[PDB]
């Protein structure tokens, strides 16, 4: 967890000085912002020895939790419901879920096998789509003019579930 | 506009056979989806030709359009109202502005000087925050853990504006 090489001499200048006796874990930590000026450059890379942030590295981060979001340029709403209501394409796997569910309903298109950001982009925006999430592990979902928002945060998309438990 | 060497041949296919005759641009698209069909394979590249589709090569994707969004582990709320309300890091902007303006009040943290991704991403971290936001001119901006989604769209942090008007 901590780095102790990096950090065991700046870190415990602070404490002698009496600072970071507060845990932000549990209750109100008064002292943080003091704590954190002590460590100064040093915050990052060692603020988890005075128990301020979370273990450095513990957490191997799957590829699907970042994505990556931009909003279209001049969607086409009738075009997308045109294209997602009727018997609907193998390629896409289409997904209704309530709107706000997230964070009346979203409708979002989940593309088959998987692709570059820059093809999901164009792939989305032929189908007229307000907004595309490209997940890391590269499955594309085309977000629809109905969702609030950049739609499901899950990679629903079939033939493409690397990044993702078991 | 249109590709029209890689498009000539199929898209007058479907013209001849008489499909892609309505506008999705105003009113219903009726035929939209026999249109994407008679395309098949072409439609991504030559759905612009009939009408159904924004022009290909118009608008230049600002860097500042994408951005990459990823939820932290374990926040620490605390921390991050601490560091924040106090006299702020002049390395830090911070901006608060009503929630649900991007679609309490949601606050967050824009990093001055231009970092990369991981970087964005342990500096937040250290910071306790729920989420950050890493815009591909490479601006960074923490997400604190009152705000509902993913923060403002705005690349508002200072000493990193490359990718906006002016």
């Amino acid at each position: 967890g901590c780095n102790k090489a990096l950090c065991a001499s700046d870190v415990s200048k602070c404490l002698i000085q009496e600072l970071c006796q507060c845990r932000p874990g549990e209750g109100n930590c008064s002292c943080c912002k003091e704590c954190m000026l002590c460590l100064g450059a040093l915050w990052d890379e060692c603020c988890d020895c005075v128990g301020m942030c979370n273990p450095r590295n513990y957490s191997d981060t799957p590829p699907t939790s970042k994505s990556t979001v931009e909003e279209l340029h001049e969607p086409i709403p009738s075009l997308f419901r045109a294209l997602t209501e009727g018997d609907t394409q193998l390629n896409w796997n289409i997904v209704s879920f309530p709107v706000a569910e997230e964070l009346h309903m979203c409708t979002v298109v989940y593309f088959d096998d998987c692709m570059s950001i820059h093809q999901c982009k164009i792939s989305c925006e032929s189908m007229g789509a307000s907004k595309y999430r490209w997940f890391h592990n590269a499955c594309c979902e085309c977000i629809g003019p109905e969702c609030i928002d950049y739609g499901s945060k899950t990679v629903k998309c079939m033939n493409c579930m690397f990044g993702t438990k078991h």
